């Protein structure tokens, strides 16, 4: 039937542009498509809307000052490829939990059943920064079944990474949550992809793709859009037309095997990215060794 | 007496290392502070104890059944200088709030009398990649009233400071915290300080110190060591003395002016980060 899926991933790696390009790819596959941004950022659909910002539920729920109250057309945006596009927005620093705007948005869009309007996939998507009640929320009601991992060669987003997997271990008695796999955004790193492919191994899970650095994201990005309308010729878009077929056709839905702060050091030092302490001179100052 | 501080600041652009350093130079200084680790992960204290990790609350309390039966001398250890030590610790991934860790330090270190057995300072590392329920407690409950912000560079460095100072404004009445400064953590990119004294002054602040980047810290690092205990005589232990005698005087404590999303890309585009929006290439790129 329909889908549901998230796209969790610590910030600052490009998460939100394979996502996007991820659902563009998606979407020129005949696929319809729906995105929920649950940043308080909100740049989960930029790139689909050709925006600089969307306007989020939390800051026109301050305007009508009640949850309930916004057809999608001031809510719910459709844009490329007839992907809607959705953004959560956050609430003030301080003012109850920042998850208040993920928790609000799907019962609202429950309640217009924006889920049941012919619909094949709905993507949240979701910061790692933190996995906290607030955060984990799509996967705690068991709102997102299928979850995968966007992360990087890089200590904090293979320990975000590792975090989303307790996560997803917590609760998948519960419901059906299942990680679909890991997508590896490469920033450059040596052994990168060999790197998350270990990782993939060990966390009992896949490493369903390696999304290569090519400058035709960057630049379709000033144009505020993905690289599949960009230029759909580009050798880029073939990666996420790849990622995106692995994706619908993925049968590999497992429950993690979470790692332990040793084996992801160990990890990180078997692969040339965390320096193997010398024990002898721990502690001692330059000048005694 | 005793000056209450936090350092806040997203992840993963050296806050902890900062931190550490500027606590060393002010025990090597003379003075008597606690660091308080807020961050979950638990790594606001190796570098003083030469630790592997240090066992936080948290994950004693979840031994001997409850925190009523956790020795203080279990909790908090002292290392360089006689720095003293906690972690706070937190919850499991996903199961309530990640920063809730520090309302049960705090309390703890409380009927502990932790707080006037000789004390000058207490440093709360807290993160600040999101500002709400445990992360602002320490703000809220009026824990920490010198704020100093970690930052650099970025646009979600900038971005957390932003909201922290967003943070320190909503309980401007409720006590006296407030914001003592900026720290820039380089990343060695161009004309970096100068983009933070910006920022600073934007805020209605200031950029307390500029720590550039120096293979030195790694190297005192791997050793599980500050660069203040490491190598007294390097250039870097001069620059966290700076720092911590600049936070020591320092007098500027206010209640910040947050910038808007449009300010922060304008300071960023301004300073060679952010490129100015073409216009024609929107939209329909080819
Ligand atoms: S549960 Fe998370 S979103 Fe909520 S207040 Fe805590 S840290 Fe923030």
């Amino acid at each position: 039937a329909m889908r549901q899926c998230a796209i969790y991933g610590k910030g600052g790696i490009g998460k939100s542009t394979t996502t996007q390009n991820l659902v563009a790819a998606l979407a020129e596959m005949g696929k319809k498509v729906m995105i929920v941004g649950c940043d308080p950022k909100a740049d989960s659909t930029r790139l689909i809307l050709h925006s600089k910002a969307q306007n989020t539920i939390m800051e026109m729920a301050a305007e009508a000052g009640t949850v309930e109250d916004l057809e999608l057309e001031d809510v719910l945006k459709a844009g490329y490829g007839g992907v809607k596009c959705v953004e959560s927005g956050g609430p003030e620093p301080g003012v109850g939990c920042a998850g208040r705007g993920v928790i609000t948005a799907i019962n609202f869009l429950e309640e217009e059943g924006a889920y049941e309007d012919d619909l094949d996939f709905v993507f949240y998507d979701v910061l790692g920064d933190v996995v906290c009640g607030g955060f984990a929320m799509p996967i705690r009601e068991n709102k997102a079944q299928e979850i995968y991992i966007v992360c990087s060669g890089e200590m904090m987003a293979m320990y975000a990474a590792n975090n989303i997997s307790k996560g997803i271990v917590k609760y998948a008695n519960s419901g059906s949550v299942r990680l679909g796999g890991l997508i590896c955004n490469s920033r450059n790193t040596d052994r990168e992809d060999e790197l998350i492919i270990a990782l993939a191994n060990k966390l009992g899970t896949q490493m369903i793709h390696f999304v290569p650095r090519d400058n035709v994201v960057q630049r379709a990005e000033i144009r505020r859009m993905t690289v599949i309308e960009y230029d759909p010729k580009a050798k880029q878009a073939d990666e996420y037309r790849a990622l995106a077929r692995k994706v619908v056709d993925n049968k590999l839905l497992v429950i993690p095997n979470p790692i332990t702060m040793d084996e992801l050091e160990e990890l990180l030092m078997e692969f040339g990215i965390m320096e193997v302490e010398d024990e002898s001179i721990v502690g001692k100052t330059a000048e005694e060794v």
